[PDB]
């Protein structure tokens, strides 16, 4: 299987179940209808220079006038008839397979898209919607064209090229067969290593070419800041040596297009010539006809007409399996959080949250958490503070399980998370990040993602509970006005509502606000408080905060130190232990001063 | 006036023209010649070729004349075989020779364009995405540069080619002939045009499908956490699944179409192809036609249907093309709204004073912001400009840099009417530190060097030292050549803020402009900057245009705008005296700052 060379043969190998997917019957029914329609077409086209070489032959066979116009003329329009034929062929195996593989392709990108979503989230899935963007279209493009190429140009001219051998044999040579065999290997290797060089002259003009586009962009994108110094002229200096530099490199990759085109006529016209010449000379011993001559001709020139396009089918069908390749690596590649085998749902009767003596970092090489324990009483509101080493930052992604502890476990009421399924878990879990996201769809949508199937009378009570709902009134579209980009943009604190009244169709026992209001202004920070205070009511929750202002009121507060817990305990209590929490209180009242004094 | 003509290609053609035949480069022009010359040898060659397989067939059939015939026919085929490797490296020549033409030409229009763009006005509002924006170039591009080499070495030959097989197959058959080639090659045409309209059409739709298939996937993928946090894996697949599907139905089509075309195009082209090998073998039955010419015929028709194998996307192609180029041409066209007078005189710097002179002013003409705004910034005097939301003081820096000129009024840098002199000049005489300062996609060395055109390592090094961002390069691992911007190091509002000093330090501007320099800013950041800038604004004429007062109370002094007008002015003290505007805004912006003391 995967146990293998890894070349393209591979990939390839790998790729075929989805053309022939024992799921689908019709598909099955598809490929082999194009199969018989690439056999018609080859045996079509095969046959067609037959019915020119009995014409001519008629026509010299030959004595003067005679029912030799009755044949000719039936063998002309035999081959027009022919060639017309294998043309609605081959059309008609291009329009059997496309649906074979427009879905295998789609089934493809689905199993990779699902297993992006099962690997793990230290893959970095932040960057740009732009060069993904073109990445992706990229690699679609490649492998399409990769796929018919390899379907509709090679494979055919391997069965022709192949029937074209077995004819040559019995007909003529064996000299010609050699001859041909030679011609194609020399066109094939040359084409090839010229080919190589071809792509990298071509990769180096599309760098420039990027190169100077970006440098316009940038330049007119910045139009104010040109202004401002008075830098046109220096801008477009700027713009036109690059401009320069690709136009150089475009007029390279051109020219060495024409060195290929040479080359290859003139092996294909060598072949011509001596394949043509040592007809005409088997024609002078009356060995063959003169049909023969037209016959040969033909049959070369159809051989070599897919062949034509081999360069860029090369760098193509090249390209493709690369990408392809990547594609499959991805599907293989481990998944780092899985749930056990039969592993049990998660049964939230009473919410508690225990950490005990969790040890962890996000690379083996950084330890964080350093052996943290804490319980969390269900239904409490509590709060986890701690200066700058503590860990803090990763209670969230440890509770939803995007990693796993180095040593130690967490529990939600008595269970261990790391053995219950994934979902059952989060499916208890309800958090309001610092940067909420916004899906490029409408406000409704956007809400309604808390739970599956939400109804828009949930929506309604989300966003009243989250007192966003007067706000979505006044939109013209109100839950149907589209937001994200391009959509209406929102203020921090409305998306920060939405967020809120997402998780609030959720309805989940054990909510947490991480460092939910800390990109907020002061004024925005105070309003969006009691929200979060009246929306914790019947849960478990758990705040995350920079700023112990903002979680003074909570029923117990949690100090980390060191990826340890250090403190414990209410407001009051921490500021007469005089430890750490008191400090910090201090500390940020005098910072709040000194603002305040400028 | 070649602008004078209807909106077509060929209008857009013809503006073109001259791109091609420059009269600026003269080598280009030998080389157009040239590329010309290689497509007459290579049509020469290509109509020349068949005639020698016509002779070795009929050296063969009618060997009386022609003898030895094994000689004959042998030279005939070695003929015809040269003539194909020949016509083959005349067309790559032509295309090598061409090459820099066409470069050249295309990049000329791009220069052309560009230019432009820097001159027309800041209404046209040019900050948007830069991925789009790219995109959409990259395909103007390309569409463009293949709409030449169609235009040129496609169409054009093809021309030739049918005019000469017209001549041809009139003076040595037919005439039916040339009538049923004629009427294929109209019904060829008609077809393929009318058939790639629809397909276009359907393209068209494909594409729009397939990016909205992406666009889901990609937001899916950029959202990982939140599909996490919501369980909702199932539904994204679901999601993603429905659009590929919806794309995959239309790519059906679309590609069904293109069988459609071909078959289209097969018939017709077999159809002639049967009628005419007829009546050439019908012509050898009556002695008028060797069998040579059958073949003859044959190899003359599918050399000429070649190219017209590929005449759909052609088509689709060279029209889109001619839009596109029309697009650059429209932008060429667009008439400039701030111009030098003619033969304008430079700005001359001596006392840098600013006056403004009963300017009357808005973006549009349909909403006037200035309403007959006069004052006089003392030279060498350092001066706040203050008002309240409809004051109009946004405008000022943009009238100043001349982004706009004043609908009624106008405004002198000492004694000199800033309309009248050269734009280049004037900015010179011109700082700026603005809200939000923009950083190029390039090293913060270039950023700060960008101030003056020829800066020297050494004056970015005082700059940055003056600016007080000299420290915090030095603990940048690669120093000024740490790329900054998108793409780049991410920096604070007051890092930006610092650089842009920097930039104007480099400048050393007579004037300067703080244009909302410190409103971005929180509090301690603009607490630092402000006695940067008071530094550097140490002897020159400096103007600030100021939300927040405290930031500007020890001005030399203030003028404050109501309504588009100078309402009051004076030093801070003389204004709180007055129990005027600026009192009440002092007053009321203390409030709001104790009010947000009043939240700890
Ligand atoms: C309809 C085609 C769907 C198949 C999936 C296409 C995704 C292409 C991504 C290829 C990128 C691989 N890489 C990284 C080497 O570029
Ligand atoms: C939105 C109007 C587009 C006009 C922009 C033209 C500026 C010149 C950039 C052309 C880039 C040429 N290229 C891609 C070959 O480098
Ligand atoms: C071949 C290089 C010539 C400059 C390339 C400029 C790209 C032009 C893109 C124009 C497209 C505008 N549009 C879509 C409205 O037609
Ligand atoms: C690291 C990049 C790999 C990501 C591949 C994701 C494939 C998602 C499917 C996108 C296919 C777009 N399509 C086929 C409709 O054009």
């Amino acid at each position: 299987p995967k146990d293998a060379r890894h070349d393209g043969w591979q990939t390839l190998k790998r790729f075929l179940p989805y053309l022939w997917p024992a799921d689908n019957a019709v598909l099955r029914r598809r490929v082999v209808g194009a199969i018989l329609m690439v056999l018609l077409g080859k045996a079509t086209t095969l046959a067609l220079p037959f019915a020119y070489k009995k014409a001519v032959d008629a026509m010299t066979l030959g004595g003067g006038a005679q029912p030799a116009l009755t044949v000719a003329l039936a063998f002309v329009l035999a081959y027009a008839l022919g060639r017309f034929s294998g043309v609605l062929f081959d059309n008609l195996r291009n329009i059997v397979f496309e649906r074979v593989g427009q879905d295998a392709t789609r089934h493809l990108a689905e199993n990779v898209f699902a297993r992006l979503h099962k690997l793990s989230l230290r893959f970095h899935l932040a960057r740009r919607t732009g060069e993904v963007t073109k990445v992706i279209e990229r690699g679609t493009k490649s492998i399409d064209t990769m796929l018919y190429f390899l379907l509709f140009n090679i494979a055919p001219t391997v069965i022709e090229l192949t029937a074209v051998i077995v004819i040559f044999w019995l007909n003529f040579g064996l000299g010609l067969v050699t001859a041909t065999i030679l011609a194609v290997i020399a066109y094939v290797w040359t084409t090839r290593t010229i080919t190589e060089w071809r792509t990298h002259l071509r990769e180096k003009m599309n760098r420039l070419d990027g190169q100077a586009l970006a440098r316009a962009v940038d330049s007119l994108l910045n139009y104010e800041t040109v202004k401002y110094f008075g830098a046109e002229s220096r801008e477009e200096a700027r713009y036109a040596s690059a401009a320069r530099a690709y136009a150089d490199a475009a007029v390279k990759s051109e020219n060495s297009l024409g060195l290929l085109n040479i080359a290859q006529a003139l092996i294909v016209n060598l072949l011509m010539a001596g394949a043509m010449a040592w007809t005409v000379y088997g024609w002078s011993q009356g060995k063959l006809t003169v049909g023969d001559l037209v016959f040969v001709n033909t049959y070369l020139t159809q051989l070599f007409r897919p062949l034509d396009m081999l360069g860029m089918v090369y760098r193509t069908i090249r390209q493709g399996l690369i990408d392809m390749a990547e594609m499959f690596r991805l599907i293989d590649t481990h998944i780092e959080v899985a749930d056990v085998p039969n592993a049990p749902a998660l049964v939230v009767n009473r919410p508690s949250v225990t950490f005990d003596n969790v040890v962890f970092g996000y690379d083996r090489d950084r330890e964080i958490l350093h052996g943290l324990s804490f319980e969390v009483a269900a239904g409490s509101r509590v709060a986890i503070v701690g200066p700058s080493g503590a860990g803090k930052s990763t209670i969230a992604r440890l509770l939803f399980r995007f990693y796993d502890p180095w040593e130690g476990r967490i529990l939600i009421d008595g269970q261990d998370i790391a053995h219950v399924t994934q979902t059952s878990l989060r499916a208890a879990l309800g958090i309001v990040p610092q940067d909420s996201v916004l899906f490029n769809d409408t406000i409704g949508y956007n809400i309604a993602y808390g739970r599956d199937g939400a109804s828009r009378a949930e929506v309604d009570a989300a966003a009243k509970g989250a007192a966003i709902a007067d706000f979505i009134a006044r939109l013209p579209q109100g839950y149907d006005t589209e937001v994200g980009e391009r959509g209406l943009k929102l203020s921090g604190g409305e998306k920060q509502r939405v967020a809120i009244a997402r998780t609030l169709v959720k309805n989940p026992p054990i909510l947490l606000f991480d460092e939910a209001t800390s990109a907020l202004d002061t004024r925005t920070e105070q309003d969006i408080l009691s929200t979060m205070r009246a929306v914790a009511s019947h849960r478990t929750t758990i705040s995350i905060a920079h700023r112990l202002s903002t979680i003074a009121d909570s029923d117990t507060i949690l100090v980390l130190d060191q990826g340890r817990l250090a403190e414990q305990g209410s407001h009051l209590d921490l500021l007469r232990r005089d430890g750490l929490y008191a400090e910090m209180w201090a500390r940020q009242a005098a910072e709040s001063a000194e603002v305040s004094e400028a």
